């Protein structure tokens, strides 16, 4: 195992404990553990233990990215969709995650550039699949992809914001609904 | 005296939470810009943190009040400026509510507070729907109260966004993206 894999090992570890404890459990220790190595050994292959795990963060988003995509026969509205509320059981622990990283984003420089990279590249998910859709003739333009899916994205980050409250008239169903219902403006006209 | 008295340490909670936040909202602060000794501010609330929440509450009802326009002017600028204005006094403002949507993930009271600031919200943009309706200027193709759910739900998420200091996401895009889903909810 050259340098390389060692790192990446270790990378992945550290994206499961991300994904069963969140950012408080991604200590060395549990890391190590999880990898199957010597502590020494993490700190060797990542001398900053926050680099390691901001760096982890965004391999779990990134796999987020990819557990909630569909096939290429799928329709286009189908996979916007996915890829903004993907009602995936999968999903939970990254998203339990991404949440979590939002918070820490205000009290930790290194994960609020973390955050900002994961929220582009939900962006250029979203592009992707507004612009193959555009292409294929489903979905009808009157603004450019990277504004409906700023638009989009903000709106799931809004409705999630206020769903973690708690509020009943705001559950899963209501998400969904005002998700569809934001496509069908965005890109049904 | 009793609710005057009452008063002025309310006064005094809002004007710390604009200037400081909720860190800065100690007892020891608040009775000195209200100009009491520091255990009358006991005798009239229980809890540090009822006063906190309390206060919160009210500032966010006087931002509310400064954005609500003169009842003459178009619909759609009643709306847009109870939703989206970036005027530079209200970051006071803004800021504290901010900080509220993150204490309350740590904090029941502070989630209760926040909760029910987002509930006034939604009662303002569920007027001015209504309202304009009446008025022929807005075309509701869902109810008030989805819209206006899917409106502050914009809002809220384009702040998430232009607080980490996306270029790409700035007060002017912010301004294009509320407008334009306003046109899109109402105006089909
Ligand atoms: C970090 N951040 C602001 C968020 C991050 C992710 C989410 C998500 C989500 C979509 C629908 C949900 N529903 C059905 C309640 C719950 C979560 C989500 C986003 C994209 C793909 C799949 C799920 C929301 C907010
Ligand atoms: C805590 N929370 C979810 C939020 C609290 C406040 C805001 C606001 C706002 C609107 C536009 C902005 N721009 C132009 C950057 C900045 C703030 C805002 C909300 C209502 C009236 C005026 C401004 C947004 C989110």
């Amino acid at each position: 195992l050259n340098r390389e894999e060692r790192r990446e090992t270790i990378m992945q570890a550290a994206m499961r404990v991300a994904l069963d404890q969140g950012f408080t459990g991604m200590t060395v220790r549990n890391i190590a553990t999880a990898a199957g190595v010597a502590a020494g050994q993490v700190h060797h292959h990542f001398t900053s233990s926050g680099e390691l795990k901001s760096q982890a963060f965004i391999r779990v988003i990134r796999e987020m990215m990819d557990l909630q995509r569909l096939s290429r026969t799928a329709g286009w509205r189908e996979q916007l969709f996915s890829a903004l509320g993907s009602e995936d059981g999968r999903l939970e622990p990254y998203i339990r995650l991404w949440r979590q990283a939002q918070l820490l984003a205000d009290s930790d420089p290194e994960i609020k550039s973390a955050y900002l990279l994961t929220m582009n590249l939900w962006h250029d998910e979203a592009v992707r699949i507004i612009r193959a859709g555009h292409a294929a003739g489903e979905f009808t333009l009157r603004d450019s992809a990277e504004n409906i899916a700023w638009r989009l994205i903000s709106l799931v980050c809004g409705l999630d914001g206020i769903y973690v409250l708690g509020m009943p008239e705001v559950d899963d169903a209501a998400f969904t609904r005002h998700l569809q219902h934001v496509i069908q403006l965005e890109l049904f006209s």
